[PDB]
């Protein structure tokens, strides 16, 4: 009935091994705001944690884009992109990070 | 009650926002088992929720002594660092993440 | 007609053979102990792996009625429930349960 009380649902099913479930419900909360980071993030975690890394990266793509200065965010998505494999892109937004970790130092 | 179960529960009060009571139940888990990165981690994470930064630190620098070279670690305690000011602690396992994965390619 | 019994053999007809007849056997160990909880719960497990979701969800209402304060049938239940597409209940449900995990801490 909002969308903390179905990401908590989502949660609450993915502890208990209903992944499609899970997913299904984590998937009406970010529609319920797609352009919510905090539930993109949830969302991302969650597919990351049933093995979907693809669909993964795809949100935390789309959370990077909402907010690129985000650190967190970026690192996450870096952390992701380089346990499959994507070298490159995960140093890319890695060194992005570093950049504004170095514009907080400044 | 096990290590896996009070993660759970720890993680069910941590998503809705109740970082004081998951540290409990997290405690609990970590006493359980001393070197378990994912739990410690877990725990590090879940004080700097609750507004630790100096301890969830610490646990994150307890993590990574235990797997050095995990990229995950390296990076979690690099945001860690970073959202406490320290610049060039942050910055300096950043780097050490990146030469990893450099390494890996 | 003990009840080691009529669980043995209901989880000897589940293991290996119908289910129908271990729901007639797990139903004779309700019958035995109705405000068994574990029993009720078994019960409720075989009928909703047997696709029989709103008996399931009606022993298992009957256990959460029977033990409010239990953390696991609570859970159980909203899992239930949320499978079954009732989201509202689900959620009240899980916000019982959570406030039962948050309660024992504090």
């Amino acid at each position: 009935n909002s969308i903390k009380t179905l990401s908590n649902l989502a949660n609450l099913l993915a502890q208990e091994g209903k992944a499609e479930e899970a997913i299904k419900y984590m998937r009406k909360a970010v529609s319920l705001d797609p352009n919510n980071i905090k539930t993109l993030s949830n969302l991302a975690n969650l597919l990351a944690q049933e093995g979907k890394a693809e669909e993964a990266i795809k949100y935390m793509r789309k959370a990077v884009s909402l907010d690129p200065n985000n650190i967190k965010t970026l690192s996450n998505l870096a952390v992701l992109l380089a346990q499959e494999g994507k070298a490159e892109e995960a140093i890319k937004y890695m060194r992005k990070a570093v950049s504004l970790i170095d514009k907080a130092a400044k």
